[PDB]
C-alpha cells in the first residue's frame, strides 16, 4: 500500500527556475541578509519524492464508522447543483496551465468553441467510462522561504479540460457540503475576526480549557484509497442529479483515489494512490477525512468536550483539561488512534493552557488595544516566511502575491501593517500602479484586487480597530524584532519613519489614494485622525470571500 511507485524519470520545470534571492535597487531597504532567502525548484524534488513515498496501513475500528455514520447523515440534507460549461469556464483562473489538447486558461474563459467543444468531449468520457485512470501532470512548486533548505513541495493536477469537469460536478458540493457536515468546525467559513472570536468563545466555554494542534506528517500521502472512496460516499449522500452522480463516481475511480504521473517533458515518473494535490476536491477531501479521523480519534482518547477547528489538513482542538499528566497521556492516546487511521505526526501534539500559546500551519491568537483602550484578540504569525517572499515579490512579479494575500489576511498585525503597507505602497506609488489589479490568493482560491480598495477590504474583514491597533504583546513585539535582526530588515522605527513619507506622498495623490493614506497609515503620525466607517465598504461584494477552502482547487473568484 505504497503512496506512490516511480519510474526513475525526473520531475521537470516547465520554464526557467531561480533559487538565490533576485536583487534589485530596492531589495535593501527592505532585507540586507540575501543568503537567508531561497526558492524551491524542481532540483530538490527527488529528496521530496523520497519524504513523501511509504507504505500505509489502516485500522478501523467503531469510533470511526460511528463518526462517519454521523457525517452521512448531515451529508444527506445537502442538495447540490451541477454547474454548466460557462459557470465553470468563468471560476477558471487567467493564468491556469494550458490543456494538452490545444487551448488554454483564455480560451476556457472567453467560452471558445475549441475549449468547450473539448470540455464536453470529457464530460461525456467521465460519464461513459469510470475506470480508465485519468493522466496528471507532477511538478515541483517554487515557493520561496527563510533558511533555518526545504525540498520542492510537488504539485500533481489532470488536464485543464478536465478541470473544468471537476467544477461542473462538483464545486457546488465543495463549497456548501463541509460545513453543513462539521458546522462550527469548518474553519474556512470564517474571515479572520469570526475565526478569532470562534476561538475565544470555545476557549471560554470549557471550566478548564486545553488546547492542541495536531500536525500530520505528508497529510496528502496519509491519504488512502479508502479514505478517498470514503470521502465518495460522503459526496453521494448529497441529493445531485444523475449526471453529477456518475461524474463524481467516475471523477473517484479515475483521478481521485490514483493515477499515473506525467512530467512537464511527457514522460511517466510513476503512479499515485493517495491524494492528488492540485484537484477540485483536495482541500474538502482533506478537510472531511481530518476531521473524521480527529473525531473518532478524540473519542478513543476520551477526551473531555472536544471542540474542533478544521482547514483541510490544518487541526485545532480545544477541550476539557484533566492536569498536565493526564492531558499528556490524552494526546499520546488521541495520536495513536491517529496512526492506526493513517495520520501519523511529523511533531508530536503539545498541550496548551493559554489561548495564544496554540500554534497551527504558524498561526496563533495574540493582543493588543483599540482606540479606547479595551483589549482585542487578532490572529498573528511568525512574519519570517512573509518577509522572505515579500523579498523575492520587491524583485520579481509572481503569479501571487503573497505581500497582497498578507495585507489582507494580517493587517491588524504589527508587521503587516508597519512593514508590508509601508514598502509596498512606496513602490506602487512610485510606479504609478495602485490602480492596477494583482492577483492574490484566499483560502486557496484566487482573487484579483486593486491595492486602492485595501482599506474597505480590511474594513470589512476585520473593522475598523485594524487600522487602530496599539500595545501589542512583549512575545508579539519580541518575535518581530528578532526576526528583524535575523532577516537584516531595518528596525521598526525605521519604518514608522518611511510610513509617515509614503503617508504624505498618499494623501496628495487624493482620491482613494488619500483614504490609502488616512486609514492604512494613522498609527504613523502623531496627531491620530477620528477614523470612521468607509461608505464604499458597504458596496464591496465580498460573496465567495470565507465559504470554502480551494487549495490546489484551481479556483478564480
Ligand atoms: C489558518 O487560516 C488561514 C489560512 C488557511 C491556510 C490553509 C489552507 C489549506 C490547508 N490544507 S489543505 C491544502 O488540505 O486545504 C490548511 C490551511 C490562510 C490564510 C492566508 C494568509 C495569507 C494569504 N492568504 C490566506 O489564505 C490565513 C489564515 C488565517 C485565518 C489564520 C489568518
Amino acid at each position: 500500500h505504497m503512496s506512490y511507485t516511480w519510474t526513475g524519470a525526473l520531475i521537470t520545470p516547465c520554464a526557467a527556475e531561480e533559487s538565490k534571492l533576485p536583487i534589485n535597487a530596492l531589495s535593501n531597504s527592505l532585507l540586507r541578509h540575501h543568503n537567508m532567502v531561497y526558492a524551491t525548484t524542481s532540483r530538490s524534488a527527488g529528496l521530496r519524492q523520497k519524504k513523501v513515498t511509504f507504505d500505509r496501513l489502516q485500522v478501523l475500528d467503531d469510533h470511526y464508522r460511528d463518526v462517519l455514520k454521523e457525517m452521512k447523515a448531515k451529508a444527506s440534507t445537502v442538495k447540490a447543483k451541477l454547474l454548466s460549461v460557462e459557470e465553470a469556464c468563468k471560476l477558471t483562473p487567467p493564468h491556469s496551465a494550458k490543456s494538452k489538447f490545444g487551448y488554454g486558461a483564455k480560451d476556457v474563459r472567453n467560452l471558445s468553441s475549441k475549449a468547450v467543444n473539448h470540455i464536453h468531449s470529457v464530460w461525456k468520457d467521465l460519464l461513459e467510462d469510470t475506470v480508465t485512470p485519468i493522466d496528471t501532470t507532477i511538478m515541483a512548486k517554487n515557493e520561496v522561504f527563510c533558511v533555518q533548505r526545504k525540498p520542492a513541495r510537488l504539485i500533481v493536477f489532470p488536464d485543464l479540460g478536465v478541470r473544468v469537469c471537476e467544477k461542473m460536478a462538483l464545486y457546488d458540493v465543495v463549497s456548501t457540503l463541509p460545513q453543513v457536515v462539521m458546522g462550527s468546525s469548518y474553519g474556512f467559513q470564517y474571515s479572520p475576526g469570526q475565526r478569532v472570536e470562534f476561538l475565544v468563545n470555545t476557549w471560554k466555554s470549557k471550566k478548564n480549557p486545553m488546547g492542541f494542534s495536531y500536525d500530520t506528517r505528508c497529510f496528502d500521502s496519509t491519504v488512502t484509497e479508502n479514505d478517498i472512496r470514503v470521502e465518495e460516499s460522503i459526496y453521494q449522500c448529497c441529493d445531485l442529479a444523475p449526471e453529477a452522480r456518475q461524474a463524481i463516481k467516475s471523477l473517484t475511480e479515475r483521478l481521485y483515489i490514483g493515477g499515473p504521473l506525467t512530467n512537464s517533458k511527457g514522460q511517466n515518473c510513476g503512479y499515485r494512490r493517495c491524494r492528488a494535490s492540485g484537484v477540485l476536491t483536495t482541500s474538502c477531501g482533506n478537510t472531511l477525512t481530518c476531521y473524521l479521523k480527529a473525531s473518532a480519534a478524540c473519542r478513543a482518547a476520551k477526551l473531555q468536550d472536544c471542540t474542533m477547528l478544521v482547514n483541510g489538513d490544518d487541526l485545532v482542538v480545544i477541550c476539557e483539561s484533566a492536569g498536565t499528566q493526564e492531558d499528556a497521556a490524552s494526546l499520546r492516546v488521541f495520536t495513536e488512534a491517529m496512526t492506526r487511521y493513517s495520520a501519523p505526526p511529523g511533531d508530536p501534539p503539545q498541550p496548551e493552557y493559554d489561548l495564544e500559546l496554540i500554534t497551527s500551519c504558524s498561526s496563533n491568537v495574540s493582543v493588543a488595544h483599540d482606540a479606547s483602550g479595551k483589549r482585542v484578540y487578532y490572529l498573528t504569525r511568525d512574519p519570517t516566511t512573509p518577509l522572505a517572499r515579500a523579498a523575492w515579490e520587491t524583485a520579481r512579479h509572481t503569479p501571487v502575491n503573497s505581500w497582497l494575500g498578507n495585507i489582507i489576511m494580517y493587517a491588524p498585525t504589527l508587521w503587516a501593517r508597519m512593514i508590508l503597507m509601508t514598502h509596498f505602497f512606496s513602490i506602487l506609488l512610485a510606479q504609478e500602479q495602485l490602480e492596477k489589479a494583482l492577483d492574490c490568493q484566499i483560502y486557496g482560491a484566487c482573487y484579483s484586487i486593486e491595492p486602492l480598495d485595501l482599506p474597505q477590504i480590511i474594513e470589512r474583514l476585520h473593522g475598523l480597530s485594524a487600522f487602530s491597533l496599539h500595545s501589542y504583546s512583549p512575545g508579539e513585539i519580541n518575535r518581530v524584532a528578532s526576526c528583524l535582526r535575523k532577516l537584516g530588515v531595518p528596525p521598526l522605527r525605521v519604518w514608522r519613519h518611511r510610513a509617515r513619507s509614503v503617508r504624505a506622498r498618499l494623501l496628495s495623490q487624493g482620491g482613494r489614494a488619500a483614504t490609502c493614506g488616512k486609514y492604512l497609515f494613522n498609527w504613523a503620525v502623531k496627531t491620530k485622525l477620528k477614523l470612521t466607517p468607509i461608505p464604499a465598504a458597504s458596496r464591496l461584494d465580498l460573496s465567495g470571500w470565507f465559504v470554502a477552502g480551494y487549495s490546489g482547487g484551481d479556483i478564480y473568484h
